């Protein structure tokens, strides 16, 4: 109950929240259905419209108008956006030449530049050239200020999980707001799209920067908007609260459209009337644009336009029905969409069997237009498992359709033309950004970047400590003229032992064996250097990576490739080569098939062996260098070391083999030379970090060696392709993979094909940032090269995403 017979008599969207049954007037009581009676008539006036009008100027203060045409309106904080230009002869923002704004241009009393965060729901990346006629204001802002060519959303491409995403510097796994809706387990509770359960606060994890802002003295505006409030008041309030003497003022603020997204589900991303829209929202900036020139905070305030997601073309004949698929369609509870996930109905089934349901969901028809995964076996990019509110069965939508459970849930519960949530790499779901103030660049263009990195950006702005969160502060160092965050590395936790020769042969049984004692200063004095490190320049480029928790490991260095070798799992951490465009691929010699040799710098208790292997009818091996690679036959030996050796499935082989055998001499040609380090990733808890040795579920039967949930690739070449790779004057180039370390291929339905018609499209699918792997290995890179760190940080967080051209 609220006692709604207060009133808002001064209180118009008033910053603070009073606590019930005490009436409110803040810009949230309507969705909470608490606002005092009085609220509409004082506080969302709409008499005389939004504008001045030649006629109106220097009017007697009329209180009853939506805004003010008078003499005092800009004293009082409250004149219409266009006042200055109908009344005062005023130029527009919009055609005024831009001007670089090298410090900030702020009246007396102003701390800090203000914040203004523009959202816009659905605004796909695209819109900025393809509606670009249309929308002057917002292509000002793009071309004056700092605009990358597009954002990347977080998964899912989601309202809530992206716009909570924003202001947390979190993955949605994190922040807890994992879909529009869900079901939590442990309160037992669902949240809606509609409805009271959203508005708990145990919903939402992390801290949002209204609250990082609060908590270190900076004031901020009350971000959220009921969405009967027209944009017009929206920005008229903002423009007010920016009038409030010194003390009171906000320094951060929010609006938020939901438009073009609203138009965008009826219409497409592209349908005809999705230009009155684009429209609309052009008017808006141009109305704060005005705004801030009356209250000379144009050249003071840092604006931020940016997206929550795009939009792409989906209709209801594009609709998989799980009904296609199980018998047993009714024991099951689908979210449905653009993305899938499955639950037991009732907990009390004990007849339910994941497995059961994933295989009739697996490859069963030609052209299926969803794959089912365990939410572990996602991509890693993702980042889309560590959390009780993700259902343990997922199913990745093509882009362009839904999955529904029957076809009644779609006609009785077309519409639609257009929808969102699919995977964050697609082109359509790609978004905007743009940042424009005197914190901002001028007439700069930065990559593509993740949404992730936009909080720490924002704190920087506004001179706070970010909370912890999932951006890597320093990244985005590029897009500002000044407030620049300057990390340090971080500091190496274990330094490496070098073992030289310390055993003899004999003390190994391994079981393991190998045709090599078939036998001279010229070579021995030569391949003693290549174990003392005299081809480490070659191999390793950018230094040795560092290890970042404790543990007991030791560099192993040889003609070929340099390994950081873990005593602990029994394996490489890393292992680093590189292959110049010139370099050949050559075979396993016939006699060499089964070989694996002891190393004599590495004593049997810290070995791997053979026998287990044997014995382990499910688990065979693979090298982390390959011996195809190999410079010389005598130096292919150094490859067939069990100190290279690491565990895989015969299924996972096939995937890796081609990788080692075609597709690194490939890269070689192309880039014209790569360097790559590969090495193990254990996950079995799937929370994206590096698990502890008591982690692992899994090991070589009868061993103590333990088997990868991923292998990875970091591949590195000179950006400038005119240079070799090791031999790079300026700035780098990287892909990198993740690839789940699987028992079979199912994920693939082409694998009983060639290896060339599905491996690739598995690493592409499998995609990953160096930082994704730093997370998953305590490992960091990049430790010597001759570049920036911030510009190796940039370099650390990209993602090569193996899309067509936005
Ligand atoms: C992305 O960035 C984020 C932010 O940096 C990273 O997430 C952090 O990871 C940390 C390392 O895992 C983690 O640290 C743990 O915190 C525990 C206390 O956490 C509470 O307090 C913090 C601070 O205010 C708060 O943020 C947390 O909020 C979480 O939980 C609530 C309620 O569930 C949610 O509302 C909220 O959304 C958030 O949930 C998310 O995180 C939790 C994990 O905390 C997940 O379970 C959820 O799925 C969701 O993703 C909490 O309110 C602290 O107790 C931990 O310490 C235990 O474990 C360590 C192991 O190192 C051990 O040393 C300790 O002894 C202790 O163990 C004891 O408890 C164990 C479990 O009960 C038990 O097994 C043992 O036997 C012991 O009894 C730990 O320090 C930190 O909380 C999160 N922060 C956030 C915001 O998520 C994230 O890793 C990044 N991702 C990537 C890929 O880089
Ligand atoms: O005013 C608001 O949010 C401001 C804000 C702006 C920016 C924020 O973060 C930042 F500051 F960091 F950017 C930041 F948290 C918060 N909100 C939250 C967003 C929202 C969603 C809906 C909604 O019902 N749908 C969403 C679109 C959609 N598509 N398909 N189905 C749907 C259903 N209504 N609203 C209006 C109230
Ligand atoms: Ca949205
Ligand atoms: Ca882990
Ligand atoms: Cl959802
Ligand atoms: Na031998
Ligand atoms: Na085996
Ligand atoms: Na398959
Ligand atoms: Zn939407």
């Amino acid at each position: 109950w609220t006692a709604t017979s207060g009133s808002c008599k001064g209180r118009c969207f008033e910053l603070q929240e009073v606590g019930p049954p005490d009436c409110r007037c803040d810009n949230l009581c309507k969705s909470y259905s608490s606002c005092c009676h009085d609220f509409d008539e004082l506080c969302l006036k709409t008499a005389r419209g939004w504008e001045c009008t030649k006629d109106r100027c220097g009017e007697v203060r009329n209180e009853e108008n939506a805004c003010h045409c008078s003499e005092d309106c800009l004293s009082r904080g409250d004149c219409c956006t266009n006042y200055q230009v109908v009344c005062k002869g005023e130029s527009h923002w919009v055609d005024d030449d831009c001007e670089e704004i090298k410090v900030p241009e702020c009246p007396a009393g102003f701390v800090r530049p203000p914040l203004i965060i523009f959202s816009v729901d659905g605004f796909r990346a695209s819109y900025m050239k393809k509606g670009s006629k249309v929308m002057p204001n917002i292509e000002k802002l793009r071309s004056c200020g700092t605009h990358a060519p597009y954002m990347r959303p977080v998964y899912p491409t989601k309202t809530f999980p992206n716009l909570y995403t924003l202001a947390t510097g979190l993955y949605p796994e994190s922040h807890g707001i994992v879909g529009n809706s869900m079901y939590d387990p442990v309160f037992d509770a669902s949240f809606h799209l509609r409805g009271r359960e959203k508005f708990n606060h145990r919903w939402w994890g992390g801290q949002p920067l209204w609250i990082t802002a609060t908590k270190q003295g900076v004031r901020a505006g009350t971000f959220f908007w009921s969405v009967s409030i027209p944009h017009e008041r929206r920005i008229l309030t903002i423009l007010q609260w920016l009038s409030l003497p010194d003390n009171e003022r906000p320094s951060v603020y929010a609006f938020y459209s939901e438009q073009p997204d609203f138009s965008g589900h009826k219409y497409g991303p592209f349908g005809p009337e999705m230009t009155n829209p684009l429209r609309e929202i052009d008017k808006t900036v141009g109305q704060l644009m005005d705004g801030l020139k009356q209250l000379r905070l144009h050249r003071c305030v840092n604006v931020i336009f940016v997206g929550d997601h795009g939009m792409e073309d989906v209709t209801c004949d594009r609709t998989e029905f799980l009904s296609n698929y199980l018998t047993n369609v009714d024991d099951i509870t689908l979210v449905p969409g653009t993305l899938g996930r499955i639950r037991a109905k009732s907990i009390n089934n004990s007849k339910y069997d994941p497995k059961t349901i994933i295989a009739a969901l697996t490859c069963k028809k030609p052209d299926q237009h969803f794959k089912p995964y365990m939410k572990q076996h996602l991509p890693k990019r993702l980042h889309y498992a560590n959390n009780r509110r993700i259902e343990d069965i997922h199913l990745l939508v093509d882009r362009r359709w839904h999955v529904a459970r029957k076809p009644l849930d779609v006609y009785k519960k077309c519409f639609f033309q257009g929808d969102h949530g699919f995977d964050n790499k697609v082109n359509s779901m790609q978004t905007v950004f743009v940042g424009y103030g005197p914190t901002f660049k001028y007439r700069t263009k930065v990559p593509p970047f993740e949404n992730i990195e936009l909080y720490n950006v924002m704190c920087d702005l506004l001179g706070l400590k970010p909370a912890p969160n999932n951006g890597t502060h320093g990244s985005l160092n590029h897009l500002l003229r000044t407030n620049t965050f300057r990390p340090t590395m971080p500091d190496e936790v274990s330094r490496p032992n070098y073992p030289g020769i310390m055993y003899l042969q004999s003390e190994f049984d391994l079981g393991c064996t190998c045709d090599d004692k078939v036998e001279n200063k010229l070579e021995e004095l030569n391949k003693r250097l290549h174990t003392k490190g005299s081809t480490k320049e070659r191999h390793l480029l950018y230094g040795r990576p560092a290890v970042l928790y404790r543990t007991s490991y030791d560099i192993l260095y040889h003609t070929d490739f340099e390994s950081g070798y873990s005593e602990i799992f029994l394996m490489p951490l890393w292992t680093s080569y590189t292959i110049s465009k010139q370099a050949e691929v050559s075979s396993i010699p016939e006699h060499l098939t089964n070989c694996v040799r002891p190393d004599v710098r590495v004593s049997p208790g810290f070995s791997q062996n053979c026998l287990a292997y044997k014995n382990d009818k499910q688990m065979s091996y693979g090298f982390l260098f390959p011996p195809y690679l190999s410079s010389s036959p005598e130096a292919k030996y150094d490859a067939f070391l069990v100190t290279n050796m690491v565990p895989m499935y015969p299924a996972f082989k096939r995937v890796w083999a081609y990788f080692q055998r075609v597709l690194v001499k490939k890269y070689a040609s192309e880039r014209n030379g790569v360097n790559v380090i590969s090495g193990p990733i254990f996950d079995y808890n799937y929370d994206g970090l590096r698990d502890t040795e008591d982690e692992i579920k899994q090991y070589v039967e009868g061993s103590s060696i333990p088997v990868p949930t991923h292998y990875y690739s970091i591949i590195t070449s000179c950006l400038d392709f005119t240079q070799p790779a090791d031999k790079c004057d300026g700035p780098l180039s990287v892909s990198s993979f993740i690839l789940p370390h699987r028992p079979d291929n199912d994920e693939s339905c082409n694998s009983s094909e060639d290896e060339s018609k599905w491996v690739e499209e598995l690493m592409k699918m499998h995609t990953a940032r160096v930082r994704d792997i730093e997370h998953l290995t305590g490992l960091d890179f990049y430790r010597k090269t001759s570049r920036s760190y911030s510009e190796i940080l940039t370099l650390k967080t990209y993602l090569h995403t193996y899309e067509s051209e936005i």
